[PDB]
């Protein structure tokens, strides 16, 4: 399956989870400090992932950039 | 399945969820605010996606950009 | 499966979804205005889409533009 | 899943004709387009054989072509 | 399936769909008028094709032109 | 599966479809004159392609080119 | 057949971490890496995500990234 | 399944198919004159394909010749 | 599967198999002297592999040198 | 399942089968004279093959040439 | 599944088997004369493979070279 890599560019980055079926509401934070890299895949559970915070994002479709609150 | 990432250039950008089946309508609106990024896939429940505000997309097909 | 990406590009675009199967007929037309994109794939239900009034188009075999009436 | 095609309209009256998949071939489905339309149609389990009538910009995997009326 | 893509640069051309199975005979003559575009699959039914008649021909094997007489 | 594209550059091409199975014997020729394409799957029933006489012919592997005597 | 990513530790003490498949996700696993060792590590039936944190260089099927300390 | 291409560069050109299986024979050969093209798959009972005589042979991997 | 390429550029490399499953720990080391070369695959038992010693690496996603 | 091109560069080329299993020996080698050309499969019976003497080898992986003793 | 090329650069190069499964040992030396090709699959047997000696080695990541003690 599809995975998104994440770098946080500054401390308290949120990459949230959101619940794959009929309702939609999230199910996990995992919060990042800055420098930390998470690589996530979408699964049986996780069918939408959000970032909130200043992260450098990578997918198969190329960089993307969040911008924090 | 394939994804779509969009990442929000201005605040109240709405995704939103339409249903797969024989029935069409809106299940989930997904609200995101400036600077945000959502990557999202279709699903047993979602055949469509809907994009309303000002958003940078990209899809297996290239960028696109919403204007709200 | 594969999927179709639409911006309008003016008001009161209308993306029409067709009827799987030994019957054809419309069974949805989604509304866009100007600017707002809609990505559809094809599904069980739904194995043509028609695009009527001007829009940017996207899909696995490039672009495309209709052109209202 | 199965290919498509992208058809769009250059005149009114274009007509995007869908074949019969199976033993026997006979049109089962005419869709008319009008000038600046875009249809695009998947090949189906009803669907094996797509004919276009009327003058029209034509997408498939294979590359650009473009029919031309009667 | 794999398909082709037939463009009838004159009038009559004929695009025959060959039997399936451990017999070989035409089951479908298709007629093109000049100009039209036929774009036809293998099938259950038919597992060769040919063409009779002035056409420009695309598979995913590159362009070729049949020419009639 | 894939498929064999024939244009005939002279009258009376034959494509032979050998057959599939423990045995190998012609089982179908089919005659082309100038100017004929035939595209032509492998099969349940076919599994070796043979042309004799003068033929444009494409496949995944290239262009190549028959001669008769 | 599942996707791997690599990671290159920069620096001593470098943290692998895999986060737990499923609707519950916690850490389950964290592979201390000192400087210069590299680990290869799929995404499984248990760790749906992995998280890195120290100095490391890393690469996914998306190129490169690097964590920073 | 994959194919290959053959086409004979001379008279009595052979395309021979060994067995599939424990055991390994020709089962079948295909005789070729000048300008003939075979195009031949790999099988359920042809697992491996000998060329003798001189031929322009195309496969997935390029052209090669034989001699 | 996939599979990596090492090549022990000194004496005394270890490849090390990672325990696939619920639990994680190494359950085997390979030792590889200057000069020889391992390709391995992942499998049923071994979901990641550790490089501990100088060694040339090759994967899908390209080079990579571990260090002593 | 994947093939190797094999073209005797010298007479006595020999192309060998080793047994796929918990064993393995040789159970089959073919002859090749100069100028001979041998495309293999690897299969149910045979997971490695052995080239002894001068020959021009194609591979998925490229080109590579066995020298004789 | 893949298979690695190798050409032995000097005589008495072993390419050497491991065993599948929760248990790791060498199961079959293949010893190489000079300028001789072997081109072995991984197997249900084999899931890792060792060269030592001198030898030029093709994977699908590229060639490598093993160099003797
Ligand atoms: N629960 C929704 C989550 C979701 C996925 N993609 C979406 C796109 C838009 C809105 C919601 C979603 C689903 O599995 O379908
Ligand atoms: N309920 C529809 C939603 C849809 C998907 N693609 C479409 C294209 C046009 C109209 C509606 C749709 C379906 O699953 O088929
Ligand atoms: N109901 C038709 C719809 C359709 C798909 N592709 C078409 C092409 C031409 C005409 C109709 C169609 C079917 O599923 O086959
Ligand atoms: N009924 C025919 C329609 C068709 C598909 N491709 C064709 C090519 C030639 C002629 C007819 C066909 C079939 O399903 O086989
Ligand atoms: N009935 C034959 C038709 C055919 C397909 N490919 C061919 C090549 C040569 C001759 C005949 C054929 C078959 O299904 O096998
Ligand atoms: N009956 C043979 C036909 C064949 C296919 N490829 C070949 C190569 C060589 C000789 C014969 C063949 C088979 O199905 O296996
Ligand atoms: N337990 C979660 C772990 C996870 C994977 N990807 C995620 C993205 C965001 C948050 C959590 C996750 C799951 O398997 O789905
Ligand atoms: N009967 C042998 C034929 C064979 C295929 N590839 C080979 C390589 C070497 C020697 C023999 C073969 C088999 O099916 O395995
Ligand atoms: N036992 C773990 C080993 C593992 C694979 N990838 C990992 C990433 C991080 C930590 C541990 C792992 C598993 O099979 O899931
Ligand atoms: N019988 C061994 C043959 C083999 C394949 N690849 C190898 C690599 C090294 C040594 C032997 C082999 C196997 O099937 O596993
Ligand atoms: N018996 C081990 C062999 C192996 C494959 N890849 C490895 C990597 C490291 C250590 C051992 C291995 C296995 O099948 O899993
Ligand atoms: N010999 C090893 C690995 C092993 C072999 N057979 C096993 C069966 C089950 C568990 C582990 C094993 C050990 O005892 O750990």
């Amino acid at each position: 399956s599809d995975f998104v890599v994440i770098k946080a560019l500054e401390d308290g980055v949120n990459v949230i989870g959101l619940t794959r079926g009929a309702d939609t509401r999230f199910h996990h934070s995992e919060k990042l400090d800055k420098g930390e890299v998470l690589i996530a895949q979408f699964t049986e559970h996780t069918s939408a992932i959000k970032v909130r915070g200043k992260a450098y994002i990578q997918t198969r479709h190329g960089v993307i950039e969040s911008e924090g609150k």
